[PDB]
């Protein structure tokens, strides 16, 4: 057990409607948790619950370690590309050079004279939307961290592209971590161990892969 949210219901407006209504599950260490659903549905606050940043009305959370948090919007500080993937932390060679590989970031990386050495300004405006994603990506799974929340880390790339970084940085390269994966994409729900599909704030589905068939659940994940 590393995260457990107990029958937790959750307003942003204070009188208003819920953001969650209900929530139940459970993520052990090492688990891959997909969380899916339709725009509104609740995935960002859910996540923003397990960061404290959206406290429940009702029910319990219980989760132990630090959070290494990956945006749906992907951002840039004033510094070099390396300084935006390390943020704060000591550098580690090999941690440093298997992110950039994971995320793909060597061969844009190469690509300036200066390399990673190279100066972004505040938003990285310079760079691509697929650019930035990559770096902020890179940035979350640099950190140490006991819980990543991947808030649809890919859906300012390609599809190949998110195809491959799946496979590389989250099955691959965290495939010891615990993750928790803001994702509708079939393949994703697949390789997941536990699946929570929210629908307008509610629990639509949880468990695994195999119980979601065995019927019109896809319809539930698009939009
Ligand atoms: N950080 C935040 N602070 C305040 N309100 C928020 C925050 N994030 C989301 N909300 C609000 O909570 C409601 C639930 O939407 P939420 O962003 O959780 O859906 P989502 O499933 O992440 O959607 P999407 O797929 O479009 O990213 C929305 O009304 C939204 O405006
Ligand atoms: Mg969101």
């Amino acid at each position: 057990t590393e995260v457990v949210m107990e029958n937790v219901t959750a307003f942003w407006e204070e009188g208003g409607t819920p953001v969650l209504k209900d929530i139940n599950f459970k993520i052990e260490r090492g688990q891959l948790l997909a969380v899916a659903g339709s725009t509104g549905a609740g995935k960002t606050s859910l996540l923003m619950m397990i960061m404290g940043e959206l406290e429940p009305s009702e029910g319990k959370i219980k989760h132990s370690g630090r959070i290494s948090f990956c945006s749906q919007f992907s951002w840039i500080m004033p510094g070099t590309i390396k300084e935006n993937i390390i943020f704060g932390v000591s550098y580690d060679e090999y941690r440093y050079r298997s992110v950039i590989k994971a995320c793909q970031l060597e061969e844009d990386i190469s690509k300036f004279a200066e390399k990673d050495n190279i100066v972004l300004g505040e938003g990285g405006i310079t760079l691509s939307g697929g650019q930035r994603a990559r770096i902020s990506l890179a940035r979350a799974v640099y950190k140490d961290a006991d819980l990543y929340l991947l808030d649809s880390p890919f859906g300012y790339l390609d599809v190949l592209t998110e195809k491959e970084i799946f496979e590389s940085c989250v099955c691959k390269l965290m495939a010891n971590k615990t993750r928790i994966l803001v994702t509708s994409k079939m393949e994703h729900l697949k390789k997941a161990d536990k699946i929570l599909i929210l629908h307008e704030g509610s629990s639509y589905f949880y468990g695994t892969f195999s119980e979601l068939q065995n019927p019109d659940f896809s319809s539930k994940l698009m939009g």
